[PDB]
């Protein structure tokens, strides 16, 4: 009887439930505890803290916390100020540190005991530019909505000096929801052809407003870069004989993954989705859902090494742990099919950057697959 | 007699000499030692410590030892990683945080107790973007090196959606100066007219190479987004009929700012640049310039604050400092005529969008300021 | 058991080693003693005397000196003013005098006891010539250095009055290398097409102030009338784009030659070229080259004549030497394949108008031979 | 009573009186013999030895002979291959050598004991060059006929890189005075302004041949290089319409020097000139009149120095004469009025680069002055 302690550091609200990565971080742990072949006998627990997310003090106390009352692991703060903290607390210290969201890695950390799991932008930028090569497109417009989204569409933004796009980056505004001084230059500038950098909550918000004014109609076509599109009550543009590409490393066409995308919707049941926020009613995002993965991937880890044994490591006193380094390799060699698709990470640095999307398209029945992508093959576009 | 005691958190180098900054952090204080008007009977003592500048645990570890001994400020980590956690120590604990480099603030982000000496890249996109409409051209390369400099000429890149512009973003070799495959491209696409966003150590180093390529020629126009354009040794290039203009906000025409830079090169007279790395002999980056203005400008503070008394804060049982909240006001409201020119700060956030720059270009006999840069009036040119 | 005594009149230097000839001189001579094809049985010893090469009173000392002593042959004082006044010796004294570099001979001048391997500049001006047809030009620009330039380059000059040239000719200043008043002349009256009648110091000083000014781009067509081309550090030219044509008599694409090229930089090791100076670093000129076949062509004579007996002749007292007029004719008769090709005379004056040249050209990767001349055929060039 | 002995080394013809030049030579050291107010007391002897011209060894042993027997200069052996070898005599035993031609000084040659008496083509090319610019010409076609020519008139062949000009530089043939193929060229070309650079003899020759070709006409002007245009028999040429410019240095308006001239076809009487050779009947060339000058511009010299006394040297043993360096100061400070105007000599290198021509043309009536040359003024045409 094993009891390994898998911390966690999540967002502290006050008013609302637990955060989505905390129900699936929570949800997964009483999976694999339920389940039987996937590590017998063994016990996961967790010591999930929370934080404000925009405090590296407060992330770094916390994770000092969970090294003395001793962790195998730390599944992320999910913030980049915060988790570039957090990262380098965990390199010192020997514990692996997972991440499920993308964060700039900057070029000279030599930081070795860190995976990723949210879908590299070095790739989803690839993929992006494929899509705009495949529908032939030459006057395509960037929107952003905060300044890190350059450096994630940065090989996009590149693409005019090798091929014959002709970008014209522009920027939501600060932080209202009045996209409307934006979508005015964009319908007088006769830009029909728009990228979107965006949440799926903001995707949401600028939909309605697109409405609105001009612009769902059979001239303009919009791909998104969230990989949560199949998240978006689409029911007023169906009709609209709009075009809508979009990416989903979700794969909901599976029975397993969609049996536990039904699972999550009982649990879950509080917090209902407001009306004038038009996104679906019961679903997982991408960040969930990786989380939900991130447990199992360590998983598999860890049923490669049965000896491990929790030690109470200490921050002021800073020595690496005793089985730091092998348990760092076997995660960065785990393989796992789970919600997410293939999970193979990238040997050089850690970051995911093989993995399989789903191409959907908004049709008049709904929102549906039209194709694939995969690193080595290319768009597979089965229109 | 009083015994204030600023901190500082620089980089640690095994072979050379001490760096830039702390020499003029070190050359700094024992200015206002040694003058008598600015800080009578107190004695400024200093507590400087040396990390990795990529270890943000490292860095927060010596942001504590100089809170636990006792500090009155922090002049900085210098480096995006771990200036951000330091930032939010010194926001928890109460004691200011002095930076004397630009980073990427994120948006939010609600921390108070921190100014930044770097003149931001907010208002310096806007000079260089006044510069290529001054110019007249319309067929703009911005050139840069790390994918932080979309951030920084964030508003060069959106430029083309309010003006007639056509950027072609390209991209340094990752840490290499092979930059000739990049330079055959910029020759073959016949851009003449080339924005870098580098550093002037290499920024010498592509100057060689567009030399030796096809580039050094009265057809190119190469606009500098560095402020240490005035350190470059341009004697093979003058004679060489290109146009290289740039910026500068180093005041070397004031006779008061030319005795401090005739000082500098007394006793720093270790480390001399190597040949061919072709940089002048004896000269003040402004990097080191913000830092010697750096210790004068919280040294306003206290002259219009003599009651204060350093205190012994703890990290792990963080209380915000007694005179945190008025001094750090005080920080804020200071006015003061350094090497860099004006210094006043930005009410609202705490950056350096208020300051004057020179608009120096190379001619056939050197390298002159031919025009002024100011956010109220613009270019007065006077060329 | 034979001693011949072959003469030779050189530089005198008072820091540095022996010249260039000098050494080649002496390496030729060592090379026939150690051989035993080529002179069977006979010892060649030398007689070198050194001389200011600026004053024909001296000259004409060393060269009755020499006579008293008894030689066979002289071997050139190597400079214009100093070898006429020993040719006119050489003459009256029935001993041949063997030249090595191109001087003016005045057209009365009957004197029949003189060969020269320089390769005549009557045939080097019109492989000069061949090469402006072929390039296609019609703004041609010589650019010489001192005024016996003009007796050289004579049938370059007078083209266009049988071809559709429009010459521009210009000289470099007078002893300093301050060609830069020159360059600017040329780049404003945009002159893209020059001849340079230079020395391989000169072309390597004058080279660098087109680097720095504005000369080095894919514009500019640079035909160099030296046959030293191939000793040009050419590295910062590369890159370039430029196009450098020239011509090497020097047939450094033989086993044989190359051999003896690896042989030179051996023994020669001292003075080494001082870095500011871009010539490359270990090279026979075609200075020396020619002073090793001098050797050898007065030894296919000498081989053709075993009974030879140097005799003492006497200058104040002057009657011709016995075996003067029949050994005169022999090293007219003679030929050779030696490091600059095959060395043939001609019968009527006695230069050498039939030589073979290999045209070379500044490419990518080096300096590369990009066709052949013959004044029987013409160019061959393939390309 | 003194007895100066002045040397001289003049051409041996075997049919003919004696030339030129030695009857000069004898005619001027009987005029100061005879002549009381110039050298009173004192009694010029002369040591005129002959030689061949184009024997450099023969020149040097009878300029050896002189030194041996004595003397106190040398007045030239008039050709240039023959000069150079008793100039460089000369300069190391430290008698003067007075030259009364000209001839190709290398610019690194070390000489000082050297005048010339002959106008220098430095200066004789910028009057060629003013005449073309006030006549307003822009087709100018220069015929010189040995290759040294090009060295007289370098400056107007450069002249086309500072105006307006297009030369089209063309050659006499070798040695046959078969101009009619280059006058066909000429003439098809359509080359009506064409400047000659010849020997009066073969000025004669040519001005024949383009009588019968077709080039005597009004259309065509001929400016004349040579000083002797007034020794032409232009009594073919006065009705031709033709415009025939050209210079004079013998100063014949004076009633001194034309006392000289009608003296001196007295004692030349023998050497008729024979008939189809137009020159005039009884004449001083300016060879001869530079030779009569510099027997007096030497004799000015020796009157200012009594106490000269000659001494013998040896060439072998050579040491400088006693007074070679006091009276070769006195011959550059010398000036005289004789027959070729004013001679001054150039005191850094010891040229006539300061002399007055008279620029002559042909009319109808004769060959007359038109204007005058200065190289201070320029050109004072009262045409
Ligand atoms: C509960 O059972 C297992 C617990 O181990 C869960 O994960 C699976 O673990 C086993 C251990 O090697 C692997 O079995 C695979 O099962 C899938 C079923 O979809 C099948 O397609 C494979 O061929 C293989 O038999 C596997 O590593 C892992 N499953 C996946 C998809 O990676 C399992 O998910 C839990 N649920 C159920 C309903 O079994
Ligand atoms: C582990 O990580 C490295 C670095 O992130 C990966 O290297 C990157 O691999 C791709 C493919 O070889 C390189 O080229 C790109 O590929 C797309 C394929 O669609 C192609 O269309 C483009 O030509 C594009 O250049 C990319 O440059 C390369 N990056 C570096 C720095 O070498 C590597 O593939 C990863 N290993 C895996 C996934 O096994
Ligand atoms: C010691 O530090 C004091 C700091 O106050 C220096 O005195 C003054 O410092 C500033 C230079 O930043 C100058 O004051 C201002 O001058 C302008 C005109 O240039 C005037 O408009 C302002 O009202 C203000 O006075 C001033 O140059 C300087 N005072 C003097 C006399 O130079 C002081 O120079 C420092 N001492 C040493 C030895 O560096
Ligand atoms: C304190 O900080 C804020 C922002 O950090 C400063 O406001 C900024 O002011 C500039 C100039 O007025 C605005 O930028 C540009 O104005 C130019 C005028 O030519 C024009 O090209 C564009 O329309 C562009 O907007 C900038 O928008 C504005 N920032 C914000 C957030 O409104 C403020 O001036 C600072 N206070 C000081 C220096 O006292
Ligand atoms: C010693 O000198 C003799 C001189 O005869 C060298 O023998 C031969 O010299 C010439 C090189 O100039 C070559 O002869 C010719 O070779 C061509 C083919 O390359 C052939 O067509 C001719 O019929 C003639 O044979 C030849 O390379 C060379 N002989 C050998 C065996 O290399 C000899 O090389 C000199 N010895 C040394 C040690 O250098
Ligand atoms: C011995 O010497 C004489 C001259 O030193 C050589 O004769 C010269 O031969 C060349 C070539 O045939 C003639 O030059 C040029 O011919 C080209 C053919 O393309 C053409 O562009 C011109 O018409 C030009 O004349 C040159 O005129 C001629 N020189 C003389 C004085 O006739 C002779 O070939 C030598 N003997 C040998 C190498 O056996
Ligand atoms: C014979 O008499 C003198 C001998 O000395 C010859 O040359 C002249 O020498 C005197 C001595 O200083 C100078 O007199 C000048 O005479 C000219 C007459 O043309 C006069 O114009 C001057 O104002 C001065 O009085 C002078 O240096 C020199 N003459 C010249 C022209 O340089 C003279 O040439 C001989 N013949 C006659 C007819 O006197
Ligand atoms: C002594 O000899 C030197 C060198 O031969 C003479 O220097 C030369 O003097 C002229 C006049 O200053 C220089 O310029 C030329 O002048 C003409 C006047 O018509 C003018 O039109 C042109 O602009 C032309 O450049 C010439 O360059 C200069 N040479 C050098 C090497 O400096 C000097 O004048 C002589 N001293 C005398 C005659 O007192
Ligand atoms: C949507 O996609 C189809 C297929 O690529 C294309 O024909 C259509 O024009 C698109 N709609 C747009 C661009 O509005
Ligand atoms: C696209 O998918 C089909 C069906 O899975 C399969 O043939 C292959 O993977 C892809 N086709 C091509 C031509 O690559
Ligand atoms: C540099 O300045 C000159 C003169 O103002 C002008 O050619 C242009 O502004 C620049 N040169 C270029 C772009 O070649
Ligand atoms: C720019 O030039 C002068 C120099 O300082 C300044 O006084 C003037 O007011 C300015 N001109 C403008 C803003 O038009
Ligand atoms: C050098 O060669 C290239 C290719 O043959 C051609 O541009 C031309 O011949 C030369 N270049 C010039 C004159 O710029
Ligand atoms: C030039 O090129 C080849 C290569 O050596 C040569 O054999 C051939 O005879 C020549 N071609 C001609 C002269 O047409
Ligand atoms: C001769 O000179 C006059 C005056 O310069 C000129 O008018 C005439 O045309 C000239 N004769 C020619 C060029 O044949
Ligand atoms: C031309 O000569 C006249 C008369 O000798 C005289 O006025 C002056 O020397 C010259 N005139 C000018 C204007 O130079």
């Amino acid at each position: 009887t094993h009891v390994l302690r898998f911390g966690g550091i999540f967002e502290y609200v006050e008013s609302g439930p637990m955060g989505a990565e905390e129900l699936a971080f929570r949800f997964a742990v009483n999976t694999i505890n339920r389940n039987r072949t996937l590590l017998p006998n063994t016990t996961l627990t967790y010591d999930t803290q929370k934080i404000n997310l925009y405090d590296s003090f407060e992330a770094s106390k916390k994770a000092c916390d969970q090294l003395s009352l001793g962790v195998a692991a730390i599944f992320g703060p999910s913030h980049s100020s915060s988790a570039n903290a957090v990262q380098s607390i965990c390199n010192a210290l020997g514990v692996p540190h997972i991440q499920t969201r993308w964060k700039h890695q900057v070029s000279d950390n030599k930081d070795s005991f860190y995976v990723s799991l949210y879908p590299d932008f070095s790739s989803l930028s690839r993929a992006i530019l494929d899509l705009v090569q495949f529908f032939k497109w030459k006057t395509v417009t960037v929107v952003y909505d905060d300044s890190t989204g350059l450096i994630r569409l940065q090989e996009l933004i590149k693409a005019p000096s090798r091929y014959n796009l002709r970008l014209k980056i522009r920027q939501l505004p600060a932080d209202t929801k009045d996209a409307k001084p934006l979508l005015k230059e964009m319908k007088r500038g006769k830009e029909f052809h728009v990228i979107f950098d965006c949440s799926h909550e903001m995707a949401a918000g600028i939909l309605k407003q697109a409405l609105a004014m001009g612009m769902m109609t059979e001239y303009y076509h919009y791909i998104f870069t969230t990989l949560d599109l199949f998240a978006l009550d689409v029911e007023p543009y169906r009709y609209s004989g709009v075009n809508m590409t979009g990416f989903r490393i979700l794969n909901t066409e599976n029975t397993q993954v969609s049996s536990i995308i039904e699972k999550w919707s009982m649990e879950r049941l509080q917090a209902p989705p407001k009306p004038d926020s038009g996104l679906l009613d019961g679903f997982m995002t991408t960040d969930a859902a990786l989380m939900y993965d991130a447990v199992h991937v360590v998983s598999v880890a860890v049923q490669q090494f049965p000896q491990m044994t929790v030690s109470s490591l200490q921050c002021n006193r800073h020595k690496p742990w005793r089985f730091g380094t092998r348990f760092m390799s076997l995660i960065k060699e785990a393989h796992w099919e789970g919600l997410t698709g293939r999970i193979t990470f990238n040997k050089t640095n850690g970051l995911r950057t093989d993995f399989d999307l789903d191409v959907i398209s908004l049709k008049e029945e709904g929102l549906e697959k039209i194709g694939t992508w995969d690193p080595a093959s290319g768009l597979n576009m089965t229109e």
